[PDB]
């Protein structure tokens, strides 16, 4: 039969089966194929043939195809792995018929290798991966100019599938609209032109919004060099563009420098607002930990939506961050939020830099460059050392207060100027052994030693009172205050002592600001009670009530008297005997000295006149000013209005004027005290002239009595050091003819001592304790000579 | 046999062909296939079924197949255009196999269709065009982490296409440098991410060559969700990796906040970097106009250069600049060209913005917010208020330069803070008078208000001092040196004293790196001359050539010489004879303070040996050392050591001190002056003591004598006090022998005016005028006295 030869010697594996499912036949190319040799299968069932694991199946498809022949169908021709004898699970095209072999239903299956085919749909199926992924649509046209293949990035972006684009011409697929009406003959020109060219166009897509697209098409021909393909790809502008603005727009808000929170927040808008139909929200890296670093307030669930990840990666090393957009299906075509993420996720990494950056910069910094003062650096070093050499630090924490409006009016180029005056005025002000901080915004930080009660009630003030004239902007005033509390305490940490310095600062601003407080309510109370002080003070000067009393002086060589002093005394039950060593800087601090010395040297003279006007003499008194200090301009003026109210008698009269020098500082005294003596009164002094020998311890002055103050004859009697010294004020006293009064002395020893020196008047507790204005008339008329 | 119904019954399309060309065997497949029928097939010639076309060769086709053998191929397979009977062409697959019948030659022909294969191939080759078409690599992965694909761009970009680079890892496919920034690893993992990344990657080429691939990988998974292939797209970041390291380098220098122009150096610097041979210009917008704010300093010839500009846009979209790039004819992509004008212009946008705000704001700020010192405003309204009032300042312009090593080093951030580093050491020394501004950059101005030419100098010797230690920040501290301008004119204008002080700050630092000098060279000349002179001395007291004057003292009572006065002398030839209210303020300047005093007394010993040879019996010798400021450092042993070199015991030395000196270190001055005493040397101290006037008389023991100085003797007519300074000396004096020197008498009748007062011992031209060395034995024999 010419039958045989051919089926012999034929390079396709044939094989028959019985209606009972057994083998007949096999053949050389079956043999290439399966692996089994023909006489190891003929006559047996056709399960061995059949896969291992497919033989559960097999049985289902048989009587299928014999009860009814699967609806009366000979057989069909199609791909199927085949398990060789050696186990390989091999690709190959089977076919199959039936047949009436023997008058029986017999069914023949032919089988041909097809390893390199299926190599090549390998092929084909790694590619449609690989165009489906690209960063832009591109299909390719034939000769009669229709959609063939098209990819992922054409369907999300004009809202077409490959079966809606089948066989078309691109500007039936993409109609067009009719204004500007050129742009149907512009697209023909384009698609139509036979080399390579560019375009723009105006497509609309299937479900809405105009995209400006601009459009290429380029050429390939073949061996022949004839029109074979042209490939076309729709390059998008319209949202291209919209990503080279966000690029621009990200970069232009991160180079302000705004706080990293911040940056993560507008990087996750400007994200969404490209990308709707979407949410964002990135992860910093910090201690090998991710942390939620920003979100957009649109968190809400979208269905049909897929994650979407990036990895942020600064100049090297592992992530700084992650990025995580979540998109519905249908937002955005999948190569454009390709685009998005990368250009979000190296704008991350630069904003990981920034923040990273900063934290070196700033940990160290020495001098904020607002201001350029000392920052939280240096003032941590500057407390370091006070607390751990143990000398208690003072530290005040300043806050400007009011500062908002200069901000909201004139804008930061006028607001950082104001805050800056505030600052230099601080500086002007300041003194060396303090310290300046500004530590962050508009709170600032004095670091001081000098810690007792009264010097920080004037430091505080001082700091307070920087800002009492307006700050000048534009030549128009806007005013600011201080809130400034202070903490003072000794062992205490600097940590401590900030946080309690911050606590009175925020306090007093909640208070209302304007205004300073201790951080201690014991401390806050001691200055209640020096203001009740003050007050009551002012009162007592308004009802007279202060007294005056008198130490009686003696010739030390007679008995005879010499004169008295008017020692200042305070009464009240609410405080009892308030000793001057108190409650003279209390007047100083309240600014009522004025009228303390203007009732002291009043009453005085009222004294001394009513005595004179009757049966009763005196030497005279001493009332010592330096003790309050005297120093205004009214000095002479004061004394000149007392002593006219009863006439003029300085003869009787002395006055004490023991200030450094009295002229180290205002002349103005010096050049017009001398009235003193014009009247008559009794010049005095108690310490010594330094410089140009004291003014040549100014002998143009007519100083009448040298005080040798309590301190020195309280520590005379011990030591020669005090006694020649002693020696040399009483020598020069008697050579240049001036006397010399003590200002203490308390038992025979020291008045024995004092003796041979030729001292001149001796006043102390020994001759006579201070005698009030109501018995020193009895004192007097009982006791001359007191030895 | 079934060999029969084995073929005749098949389905598939089954030809044969015998010797002579003839149809032998025709299926009913191959009769459905081509149309003819069997009858008519069979004897006819093989050509009949041949496409019309292609019918003259297939004989020839037939004829060398059975000539020349072909290696006895057995058979083969392919797709050809099948004609029908009717004309009709149609694709069918088909194979050949050789047979032979009677041992002559057969051929086999079998046929199927596999036309939508045909089409599938169609739709094969393009996808291949179109993913070859774009140039963005794509390769795909199988699930083993093997590149199994490449294209076009991948091949191009790298060298390796899928023949040489399919089944083996990526990683050992892309070589890396070695561990740059542990680069292998990276790329080891990310090659290893299940889920979608993307990451940044050295890779070499063929060649070697250092390019930046921006891998990015993405899974995708099957019907079934198990991961099937890895496909990655290596985008060559080279101009994007640019473009980035310049949006890194431009948004820190504007986080630093540089000043304009050096903004935008930094920007031409970049953009050059980016674009070699680039003559980039940016034409900003100033009131109207094309400023040009700066350019690439390579503005080489070009031929027809390539011209582009972009446009630089405030928020409002209102222009304000225009980005002028220049570049070599047609040397740059469109792609990268217009990132490189689009993200340069948006960066600079900002720039221009702040810039606008900031020169809007620049006539009226009064404070540099980057040192808290005043800005130029506020210096030039100071000025003008300084010379309308007729004030001459010395503008101390300090120009803080060598700056450029840290701004080359460590960037804009810390050469602020070294700037501020530098401000707090000249805030910290300037004294309350002085003043400090920034005129501008780093150029500093310090106006103060001294005239003289030592005071400048010493002003300007510590502002050299204190910047010389190294400036430390960062832990890598930088020496940096000033360049003080000065200059002083009366009458003269702002603006010429900031022209002349900013020309010689320029005109120093040209001919040098450090230093400072005048402007005006017409007295720039006297700090060399008086450097000179100071070397002079120098040279003179290494060498002792100096010479000694001893004035002797007469008694305003009948008596003798009481003693004599040593006081240093220089007489030189070249540099004058120099006086010592000269030479001792240029001694105190170059700093042979305690030398010249030991070399005084050195000399003082020496003459009291040799005098005492001869009758000179030396009343006393008085060798001063108040005037020539000794310190403690000295004092004592060299004072000392003297006494012993020629045996002269103290009871006829004396050396002189003012307790306004002896008040600087209370803690031990005196203690060398009681060894003094123990010595014997005599102690008369200055006009009068300071406070307390007590270290004058005990612990210490002066007033041995004690000196009035010739500025009083002599004005004595207003300085009337010094009689009362003569009584109250003589009261010790008559205490314990001590005595007055009242120096610089002139005339009988002062001689008479101080007689009356009893002072005992007189001094000054008048008794007697200075005597060389050698002239003191002659007045001793002549005068005794003189009365
Ligand atoms: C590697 C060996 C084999 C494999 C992997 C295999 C697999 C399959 C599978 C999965 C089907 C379901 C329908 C389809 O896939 O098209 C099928 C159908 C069928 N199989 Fe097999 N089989 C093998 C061997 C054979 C052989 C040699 C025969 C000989 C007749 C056979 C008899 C049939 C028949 C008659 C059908 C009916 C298909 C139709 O009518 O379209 N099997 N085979
Ligand atoms: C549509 C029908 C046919 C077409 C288009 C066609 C075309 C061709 C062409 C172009 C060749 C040259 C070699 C090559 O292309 O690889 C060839 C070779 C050949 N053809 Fe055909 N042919 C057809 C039908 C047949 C049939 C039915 C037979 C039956 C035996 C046959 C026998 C041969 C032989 C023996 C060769 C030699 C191949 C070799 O030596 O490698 N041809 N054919």
């Amino acid at each position: 039969g010419i039958f045989f030869p051919a089926l012999e010697q034929n390079m396709m594996g044939a094989v028959l089966i019985n209606e009972n499912d057994e083998v007949m036949f096999f053949n050389p190319a079956a043999e290439k194929l399966w692996g089994y040799k023909r006489e190891e299968v003929i006559g047996n069932n056709i399960d061995m043939l059949i896969p291992r694991d497919l033989r559960p199946a097999h049985p289902e498809y048989i009587r299928h195809n014999r009860e009814g022949g699967k609806a009366r169908v000979e057989g069909m021709s199609r791909e199927l792995q085949l398990e060789k004898k050696d186990g390989s699970k091999i690709w190959t095209r089977f076919a199959l018929s039936k047949v009436s072999a023997e008058g029986k239903v017999y069914y023949l299956a032919l089988v041909r290798d097809a390893s390199v085919e299926m190599a090549q749909k390998e092929q084909t199926r790694q590619l449609i991966i690989a165009v489906d992924h690209l960063d832009r649509p591109v299909i390719v046209l034939d000769p009669e100019r229709h959609i063939v293949q098209c990819n992922r990035a054409f369907t999300e972006m004009f809202g077409y599938c490959i079966s809606e684009a089948s066989g078309m011409q691109p500007d039936t697929l993409l109609n067009t609209p009719e204004f500007p009406a050129d742009n149907r003959i512009r697209l023909q020109q384009l698609l139509w032109k036979t080399a390579r060219d560019q375009d723009e166009f105006l497509l609309l897509t299937r479900t809405g919004e105009k995209i400006w697209i601009k459009a290429s098409i380029s050429p390939v021909y073949d061996v022949l060099a004839h029109l074979q393909n042209l490939v076309m790809t729709f390059s998008d502008i319209t949202e291209e563009r919209q990503i080279r603005q966000l690029e621009g727009n990200i970069l232009a808000a991160m180079c302000s420098s705004p706080p990293f929170h911040e940056m993560g927040e507008i990087i996750c808008r400007n994200i969404e607002s490209v990308l709707n139909e979407s949410h964002v929200s990135l992860f910093a890296l910090r201690n090998g930990m991710p942390i939620h670093w920003a979100s957009s307030s649109h968190g809400a669930e979208i269905q049909n939506a897929q994650s979407w990840s990036a990895t942020i990666r600064q100049r090297d090393g592992a992530p700084a961050g992650i990025l995580q957009i979540k998109t519905s299906s249908g937002a955005e075509t999948s190569a454009f939020i390709e685009r998005v993420a990368d250009i979000s996720q190296h704008m991350a990494a630069l904003a990981l830099e920034q923040e990273k950056s900063r934290q070196h910069i700033e940990q160290l910094i020495q001098f904020d460059p607002m201001t350029g003062l000392p920052n939280r650096n240096n003032l941590h070093n500057y407390l370091d050392d006070l607390v751990d050499k143990a000398v208690s630090p003072v530290v005040y924490l300043i806050g400007v207060d009011h500062i908002q409006d200069v901000i909201d009016s004139l804008g930061y180029a006028w607001a950082d100027q104001a805050l800056l005056e505030v600052v230099n005025r601080f500086r002007e002000k300041l003194k060396p052994d303090q310290y300046l901080c500004r530590i962050e915004g508009t709170q600032f930080v004095l670091v001081s030693l000098e810690n007792d009660v009264s010097n920080i009630t004037q430091i505080a003030d001082e700091l307070r009172n920087v800002v009492s004239k307006p700050i000048m902007i534009d030549d128009k005033p806007f005013p600011l205050t201080l809130s400034i509390g202070i903490s003072y305490d000794l062992g205490k940490n600097r940590d401590y002592l900030l946080s309690t310095a911050h606590n009175a600062m925020d306090y007093i601003r909640k208070n209302g600001g304007n205004g300073w407080q201790f951080f201690s309510p014991a401390m806050n109370e001691m200055v209640k009670e020096r203001l009740v002080l003050g007050a009551a003070l002012k009162e007592a000067i308004s009802n007279n009530q202060l007294k005056l009393v008198y130490q009686p002086q003696i010739f030390a060589e007679t008995g005879e008297l010499y004169g008295i002093e008017a020692l200042a005394r305070w009464h009240d039950p609410l405080h009892g005997h308030v000793p001057p060593s108190r409650f003279i800087p209390l007047a100083e601090e309240i600014g009522e000295i004025e009228n303390i010395g203007r009732w002291v040297i009043a009453e005085a003279c009222r004294q001394l006149a009513e005595w004179r006007s009757q049966n009763i003499h005196i030497p005279a008194l001493s009332v010592n000013l330096s003790a309050l200090h005297f120093r205004s301009n009214q000095l002479p003026n004061q004394v000149s209005d007392a002593m006219h109210a009863w006439g003029i008698d300085g003869h009787q009269l002395t006055v004490e004027i023991t200030e450094s020098m009295m002229m180290e500082h205002d002349t103005e005294i010096f050049k017009r005290i001398q009235i003193l003596r014009d009247m008559g009164v009794g010049l005095s002094v108690d310490d010594f002239g330094t410089g140009f020998s004291g003014l040549s311890r100014l002998v143009s002055l007519p100083v009448t009595e040298i005080k040798i103050d309590k301190s020195f004859v309280d520590r005379c009697l011990t030591e020669k050091r005090i006694l020649a010294l002693l020696e040399a004020i009483t020598s020069i006293g008697q050579s240049l003819n001036l006397t010399v009064v003590a200002e203490g002395v308390e038992t025979k020893e020291q008045f024995e001592m004092l003796r041979k020196i030729h001292c001149r008047v001796i006043q102390g507790y020994f001759f006579s304790r201070p005698l009030p204005a109501e018995e020193i008339p009895g004192w007097m008329s009982s006791v001359l000579p007191l030895k």
